Formats: structure tokens, sequence, C-alpha cells
């Protein structure tokens, strides 16, 4: 319930993240912390907002924006993190919290995200997966148009992933969630 | 999931705008959500491209009364303007008028045609100003299959340059206000 | 909307701008736009302070901005802009729009303003003129302590030119705006 | 009424500075212009904590002054100013445009302002004094620790000059506005 | 109570640090000084959304923070501290602040808090714990993951050391706070 | 009222502070100039916190924050000061100008304080004393842990001078303020 398995840059160390999510009894801000760059920061504004967009659809309540502050925390604190390919993590988390649908177990996920929730192709596919094996991810949820890269990738590695080239955010809050979003 | 109410709430328009590598087609998305009147904006702009959102914000806020919107409108509501694809720097002001007419778009429930994409510097007065790199703008929509191209009207002189089958296939509309961009762009009448 | 023809600093291309002012409901909100330098955002806000100041005799009820945003905008925005120039311009721009008073398009103007609604005078007066000579510009006002300066300024320009040398903003207004 | 002269560095021309200030309907901003370095800024805040503190004594309502803007403007707007020296000019002007009791208009001032109303010493006192000298300002105040820098002062120069060394803000007030600023005026006879 | 020995970075490395906490009537604002690095203003933020997450089940108001400031200082002022490993101390002084159980004399702790209440790795054990020694610290609570990390600091150090390898939070409050939450 | 003498750092260096304060009908703000580097502004943000949380027990009505401004100024306001050393002189002043009891004139005062009402040792204890004999101060409160310090200073000083060394700020407000706190 908040907590997803992303797959994004890191200076250092695994492409591996656990996105976290809070949502406690607030004014209606929205932190976020994790050594986090600005493409990154801005990737979590992107997703608050799909959210928002379809919170009456999504079982949420669209006026918890006054009465709730989020916090969006990506450890380890002091690894920096950057790019957009945690978006479609950053917005399960926020969905999964905000409702308290619990995301999947063996599931991890990356990718760009739109406003209008399509899932946009990413970067250094080969290394992303290598973590999600190296985690023990058994399902891979990846942007359809990074399949063009999926040849590259060392057979050991794609054999124990289940891998889910997905189109649009739909397809991952069905695939990511534990229950009916 | 809500996959209608998001349709509904964010603006969509193709823009011919600069980025890092040239000239090139952005998607504005722009959403109205429930808020208290805030404005995020988001997608590595450039200064220059975050000044253009809040003029072509303040266009529909000066302008609600006519195209049919609440004046109040932004009492209740937050605005979220992204550009895809959100690591690629931008900048400038070409992406005006997409700009405003994303908003109108989605404020108004008047959806955006599809195969228009727009360039164009907007003023608080509603005059488009022209741009620079048309042959470049041009030739992107060109090759992504846009049909019809809404730019400046100053920019005319830039269309000798443009190779002679790009200006063929394309429909190019030389606009002089954003009263044309708004009735040529959105699939009903303002 | 207001909308006024200044003659300021530019970095790239001619010394003239339009000062475009927007007043729309809000919460009492300044913007300004524009690629402008610190020393022009400033002039934006003294002139403001002067409309506020003078509010009630222009017709404006003084509590007007509790329930208003007002954006200053200076195209071409892509344009680094500074300097305390178009001080005038963005004080009738602001008066203009407050009154929904247009004004006269056939007018440009450059001034730095003072809190007391004085015109100060600027630099590079050739530079200006021959931009609102090159541009098409019937009247021209000017700061009064600038008269002496028209002497550098070339014959055609100074004969094609309606030029008004003032010394407050109460002389611009009646000028420049059309009632 | 919210028109000061005050004497305090510039980057260029003459170390004299037309202060003004304007106390316009607004929610209780405080705006202040004029290329002004941090120094001069906080020598502001320090110069508006004062009238704020002694509010009554002025007779200022604290209900008047929240509903008020204030803005503090030093042109020429693009001469870069800097320098505690213009506190008591800045604490003067404030008091004026709050009460509209305008200042008199041969009067010019130096000192660095502190919160408990005193009047410190400053610096340059030849160039401020030659400032005033060429603005044909006749009356000059500056702090009585300044007295022992007046020796050293062209005798020419200091005998046009209306020189009133000073120890307190409220000295200040009584010297360079026009109506009495504090309290109410009692006549007494023997 | 709202106070609590952390082992930290310090400009002069890994040292015996004092977290100390305020809540005090205000608007729910959050102020944190002790010349800090960034990571570790992130890490007091994480702290707290740890406690505001779970303040009912701590016997805290849930809606505490409504008419509250908090304050979290970490002297000595002029020092430059960063990292995350001071985060469970953080969320242990917060706790301890906010329901009034005093922490430990005997207790100095180490670690990187999660919002989920996991206890992270630190890095630099062997300063910390050698500086713990030289303060008389009697009771030092580490992370499960630096057990390992032991093997590399001098027996004769860690043979007086009273040494906790924790996991969660709540393992750190029980052990830290002098009475039972 | 709300004018302490403290001894702390400054450009020229170890010097002597007149440190004021003022409070003053607003919302609740505080200020701080005098050209104050930021571990001197964290300073005032410690002290002004533990001033309220003792808020109750000093006289102060404790939702006085929320109504009203403080400003700190500490002329002369172009000389550049900096450092931890004029903290529980930050703490007595505002102390001061909050309850109306004036400060004694006569003393000087310099130590770190902590969120807790702790005095800390502070540095060039000499060059602050010098300052102060020479400033015609007759009382000088000091940091407990500092007597020591007090040997590497001429004789000739520390003997004109009546120097309280204190452990609290409790100890620091019974000395320096006129009346019963």
């Amino acid at each position: 319930v908040g907590q997803v398995t992303g797959l994004a840059w890191t200076e250092v160390g695994g492409d591996l993240l656990t996105i976290e999510t809070a949502c406690v009894p607030g004014k209606g801000k929205l932190t976020y912390t994790g050594s986090l760059g600005e493409v990154m920061q801005e990737s979590i504004q992107a997703a608050l907002t799909v959210v928002r967009a379809r919170a009456e659809k999504l079982g949420i309540n669209p006026d918890f924006y006054e009465k709730r502050d989020i916090h969006v925390h990506v450890p380890e604190g002091a690894t920096p993190k950057d790019g957009p390919a945690a978006g479609i993590a950053m917005c399960t988390a926020l969905v999964s919290c905000l409702t308290g649908n619990p995301v999947r177990a063996d599931v991890a996920m990356t990718g760009e995200i739109t406003l209008r929730g399509q899932v946009l192709p990413i970067g250094g596919l080969k290394e992303k997966l290598l973590a999600a094996h190296r985690g023990g991810i058994k399902t891979v949820l990846i942007p359809f148009e990074n399949k063009r890269d999926l040849e590259e990738i060392p057979d050991n590695v794609i054999a124990d992933l289940d891998i889910h080239p997905v189109k649009r955010i739909e397809e991952v809050l069905t695939l990511a969630l534990q229950n009916e979003p």
C-alpha cells in the first residue's frame, strides 16, 4: 500500500528504486524527498495530476487535496536519482496509498507518464531489467515502445522476468494493484 | 479508471517549438483539476517558455466570459501545464498559441482537431507574433504526418524557403490573432 | 488589456516595445514577464504604485486590487529588456487597463517614472527615437530634461515625429489616453 | 509627504538620495526598490520596525496599517545604492506617508537607525556634506557622534549648511517633518 | 524528553550527535537547524511523516500537527552535519517529544529511516562506534545489515558495547524509550 | 528592555554586540537583520523556540506569536557577524521584549544555547572578554564549560570582571533580567 518498485536512473548502485508514499492528516502540502533531481521531481507532479484528474473514478475523494498531506520519499536518501523513468511507479504508489489498494508483490515498472495517462518509452532498459532480476522481480511492466530494446537483452535475464509492454496507465493500475482500482 | 475523466480535464494540442535538439513537434498537455487557483508547469521548460505559459493563461482568463468560461473559474481549480518529453530541454515562445488553445479546449470542453499543429508567440492582446526556425518546424510537422499548420501571419515570407513538396503537402494557415487560432483548431465554434 | 508602445532598452533589435497589462479576477497578485532585467521589473512596481496611489482620481475604486490579479508582459517575450525607461508606458497601460479607456495607437513614449508621478530623463534617446521612427510612430513623448538631447537626433527623424516633452504622468495620460 | 532627501552611498554620481514612500491600500505588504543593496534593504526593515513599535505615539492605527501596502522607492532606479546611512531618512519618509505629514524640503539627513530609536554615526561625511552642498540643501542632520568629523570639512561647506547633530529618531522627526509627530500639544502658562 | 543521542556524519567525521526536538503552539510548521546538509534535512522530513502516519498507534493525537509547530535542532550550531544516519534518532526524538516518553540516557543509535519504518544500513560505522565508546555510551542501536561491519571495528571497543542490530522503528522505540509505548 | 549586550564573532573579530529585539502587532513573522551569517540566524530561531517552549512559565501568552511579529536586529547593520555565541543573548533579549522586563545594562553574556535551555561552550573567549572589559561591562555571563578557558586570559582583565559561569538559560534569565523573569 503506497510502496512500488520502480526502475529509474541512479547515480550509483541499482537502477531499482522503492517508492514510498504517505498520506497523513494535513493541509494539502506535497513533499518529495530522496535526493530527487528536477526531472524526477517533475514526474511526481505529473503523476499526482493524473491521479487528481481521475480521482472520482479511482474511488479517491476528489477533495483529498485539502485535508491530507502527501509525502513521496525514495530511499536510499543520499543516493541521487533523476530522469522520468519512475513516473508510472509514482502514479501507482499514489493511487495505492490514497485508496489503500496494495501493490502486487513481485511487480516492478519503468516508464515516463504523461498527463493524459500514456506511458512513454525510457532509456537504459538493459540495466533496468538487470536490477529487476537481481532484486528478484518476477513481473516487469515496461513502455510499449521499449520493446525494440528487448532484443539486446541476455537470454538468462528475460527468461526469468515476465515483461509486460504497456501503452497506458490503466493497464498499469490493473497489472500492479492487488484489488479492483 | 477515469481515462474519460482524464480526457475532459486535460487539453492536448500539437505545438511546434524549440527543443534542445531543434524545433520539433510537441504535445502540450494542460490539466484543469479540482484545486485553489494554483499553476504548475513542468517539462524541462526554459524560462522564456514558462513565461509563455503564464501569458497564454492570462489570455484565457481575460477572455473567459467570451469563450463561455466562468470568469471565476480559477477560484476552484488548479492548472498543470506539462510538455513531454520530460527530460528534453525546451524553450522559447513558439508554443504560446498551442498553450492558449489547450487551455480553451480543456476549460470549455471543446476538443482539439486531430491533424492540426500550430506555432506562434502569443501576446496578452491576442496577437500572434512571428517565430524563428520555421523550416525546421514545418519539416517536423511534415514528417509527423500533420496536414494543417497554423503559423503567425508575419511568417509568410519564410515559406519561400520551405521545400515545395512539404508546402504542397501542408495545409498552412497564416493567423494574425488568437480568435482565428481557436476557430481553426477546435472542433466547435468558440 | 492595456497596450502602450514604449521606448526602452533591449539587448537585441530595436528599442521599441509593447507594454501589455491585464487585470483579471483573482486574489491581488502581480505577475510580470518579458525577459525583464531587475531594473525594469522594479519600474513595473513603481508604475503600479503610482496608479494605486491615484486610484480614486483616475476613476478607479482604490480597493480594486483586492479581488483581481494583474499581469504585465513585455513582448517580444524572448528579447532581454532592462532599464527604467518603459516606466511611463507601464503607468499608462495600467491606467488604461484599470479604466478601460484605450490608448492612442499612434503614440509611443519613453521615461523613468517616480512614485510622485514625475518623469525622469533616460539614456539613448537617439536609439529609441530611431526605433519609434522605423516603427511608424507619429507622436513620441519624452522626458523634459531630455529636451537638450534632441539636438543630436537626425533632422529627418525630428521632422517625421511629433515629440512632446513631458514632466509628469498627468501630461502623459492626457496625451496618451484617447479620452 | 513621503519624500525625504538622504545622504548615503551610491555607486555613481552623488551620495545624495531622494527617498520615496507610498502608503496605498493593501493587505500590509512592504516593497523596496531602487537597486538597493542588502544592507540598505535591512536598514529599511529596521526603520519600519521603529515606526511600528511607536505607532500609538505617532498616532498610527495598527488597524489602518494592516489594510495598507507600503512601497519605498529610491530613484534613479538604475543606480546602485547601499549602506545603513539612509536609515533615519527611511524612518522619516515612512512616518510621512503613513501620517500624511510632509517633510521639510530644504532638509537632508544621514545616519544609521537602531530599533531603540538611536542614531549611530556614519562614514564618508565629507562626501555626504559635499553632496548636499551641491543640492542647495540648507539643513543637514547628522549623528551627534559625527560632530568630530565636522572639523575636517571646509568651513565654506560648513557655513552654507545648517547642521544639526542628532542623537535619536524622535529629534529627527520633529526637525524634518512639518507638523508635530509625537503626542498631543499642550499649552502651559506660568 | 525530546532528546536523542544519534551517531551521524559531521564535518570531523561520524560523531556523538544530540538530536533535539521541540513542539510548541503554531500552525503546522517545521523548522530544522544545526548547519544540516540537505540529505540530513530530508531525513528529518521522513522521520516526521513516520510519526504523523502512526500518531494514533503511538498514542499521539492524529491531528496534533494542526495547531502546533515543530523545531528539530542538532547542536552544535556551527558544526556542519549531513547524511541519513540520524533518521531513527530524529523519529525517536519526535516520538518521545510528542508523547512525553523520556529517552534512555544509556542509548545512542544510528540508522536511516524509510517511511515504512525500516532501518537501512549506514556507512562509517567504525567512526560512529568509536565515538559512542569515547562518550560513555553503554547501549548502541545499529541497523541490522550493519552487523558484518562490526568485524572491522576493534574488538576491545565492540566488547565494551551493548550493541543491538535493529530492523524496524518499533524495535528502536522499544529499546530507546524509558517506558513501554 | 529588548536590548542585550552579547559577545560573539564579527568581521573585525569576537566583539561586543548590542542585540535589539522588537515585538509589534503582527501575524507571526520573524525578521532578522544586522548582516548576520546563517549560523547566527539559526541561533535566533533556536532562542525563539526556547522562549516559545517555556512561554507560559514566563508570563507570556502562549498564543503570542500568531498575533505578533518579532524583529531581532544587531547593529551595526553593515558589520558582518556570525556564529552561535550570541544565543543566550538572543534568548534573553527575546524574553525581555516579550515580557517587559528590562535587561541590566551592565551585563554582557556569551554562550551557545540549545533547544533544551542548556548553555554550550564557545570559542575565542579571550577576545570576547577583552571586549566586555574595555566596553565597561561589570558582570559577564559565560558558559559553565568555558571556565577552563579563563586561564589563557590576562589576570588584570579577569580580576576586573564579575564572571558568572552558567549551565542553563534559567540561570541566565535570573542574573540578567531586572525583575523576576
